């Protein structure tokens, strides 16, 4: 009955009704009929849902990772983290290879009628791994700009955007330190567990408002971006390539890996995590849907508390299969647009750069375009075409987000069988 699956049905209905309402508003005038004053009010509920989800990201992530790191032996935690990192890297590489292969086979750039250096980007990623200030890292991330002193000198500053990766690393290290302390750190372990439980209560409350926010978010997203026909006619092949790659990875490849390692049915796991998947689609942010990911993984599935609260926060930052797939597809599409020959070395470096820079993605909406330019510059491809990718990034990115969070969930389930 619709008693325990009421949230799943409500969220699916919310997505469908948001698409329908956005299409109806667009057909009735769209932005011109509404205007900015009415558009802001129309899309406000989705922004409210995003704010509610982002408000609890820092305490939930910090407390969950501290508890998970302090709930395991340092050797066992290290082995679990190594297996998680291997799974994340393998899945990201598979997604990148699938995206490159699909783009090469289908050739979305057949119809030709339509920053930051790589080293500095990786140095910024390393700096964000080890934050210089925890309070600053709670709302700021390091980023490198350039000064034409006309040799370009890279100078860095803390820009807006939560440094989730640095908080993750610090929380893991602090949990390990608490475990090594033992009796002295037991009080802190209890404190962080209680804080995480309270944040779980807040997540359970926000989960009921989640359908309305998702509906209004998708409605506003498809209302603001008008001329859907032109978008799907000019970049239709690229959109189809990205969506097909995401669907293949999330419904064929990742479930195949889950079934091969865990003889259980992966689609039951997917049904259990449907609600955070649709939340990821609506919000286009892995971080925002991460609390719902942990909730559904812990309750709807049989994943242990420590495994989930240690793997999902890490995967929400490191494991991004959709981002890597989209970046590889976009790189091959732009190379085909410029009639650039993609040899084996170029394909290999595209795959490597996408896999390495998917970790550096912030997990925020429209976060893949900041990485696509870096990947293009790594292969010396033209960068002026990214504007085309910006035309439909409101949709593809959303799909990417789904894949991203999905992988995380499956990894947790997989690692559950590594513990049992
Ligand atoms: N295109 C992308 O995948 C960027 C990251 C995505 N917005 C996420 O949160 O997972
Ligand atoms: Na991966
Ligand atoms: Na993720
Ligand atoms: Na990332």
């Amino acid at each position: 009955c619709l008693r325990a699956n009421l949230l799943v049905l409500l969220t699916v209905v919310a997505v469908v009704a948001g698409v329908a309402l956005g299409l109806g508003v667009s057909g009735a005038g769209g932005a011109l009929a509404l205007g900015p004053e009415r558009l802001s009010a129309f899309v406000f509920p989705g922004e409210l849902l995003l704010r509610l989800l982002r408000m609890i990201i820092l305490p939930l992530v910090v407390c969950s990772l501290i508890g998970g790191a302090a709930s395991l032996d340092p050797g066992a935690l290290g082995r679990l983290g190594a297996w998680a990192l291997l799974f994340f890297l393998v899945t990201t590489l598979l997604a990148s290879a699938l995206g490159v292969g699909l783009a090469l086979a289908l050739q979305p750039g057949a119809a030709s009628a339509a920053s930051k250096e790589v080293l500095d980007s990786f140095l910024d990623l390393a700096r964000n791994i080890f934050p210089s200030n925890l309070v600053s890292a709670a709302f700021r991330s390091y980023s490198t700009t350039y000064e034409e002193r006309r040799v370009k000198v890279p100078v860095g500053q803390e820009v807006e955007g939560m440094n989730i990766l640095g908080l993750v690393v610090f929380a893991i290290v602090f949990g390990v330190a608490l475990r090594k302390l033992g009796p002295e750190g037991e009080l802190l372990i209890r404190f962080f567990n209680s804080f995480n439980e309270a944040t779980m209560v807040l997540v359970s409350w926000i989960m009921w408002y989640a359908p309305v926010g998702i509906m209004f978010l998708v409605a506003g997203k498809i209302v603001e971006m008008e001329d859907v026909g032109l978008l799907f006619a000019r970049l239709g092949k690229y959109i189809l390539c990205c969506l097909l790659g995401h669907a293949i990875h999330g419904l064929l490849v990742l479930p195949l890996i889950y079934f091969l390692f865990t003889r259980k049915n992966p689609y039951r796991f997917l049904w259990g995590i449907v609600t955070p998947l649709a939340t990821a689609f609506g919000t286009s942010s892995s971080s925002a849907t991460l609390p719902l990911m942990m909730k559904c993984v812990e309750e709807n599935n049989g994943v242990a508390k420590h495994i989930s609260r240690f793997i999902l926060p890490i995967g929400a930052t490191v494991n991004m299969d959709g981002a890597a797939l989209f970046q590889c597809v976009a790189a091959v599409f732009i190379a085909q647009l410029s009639q650039q020959s993609l040899d084996f070395v170029k394909i290999i470096t595209i795959l490597v750069t996408a896999t390495a820079s998917s970790v550096g993605a912030a997990g925020i909406p429209a976060g893949g375009v900041l990485t696509l330019a870096i990947i293009l510059e790594a292969v010396n491809l033209p960068v002026d075409h990214i504007s085309l990718i910006l035309a439909v990034d409101w949709l593809v990115d959303r799909s990417c987000t789904v894949l991203n969070v999905e992988g995380d969930a499956l990894g947790a389930g997989l690692l559950q069988n590594y513990v049992d």
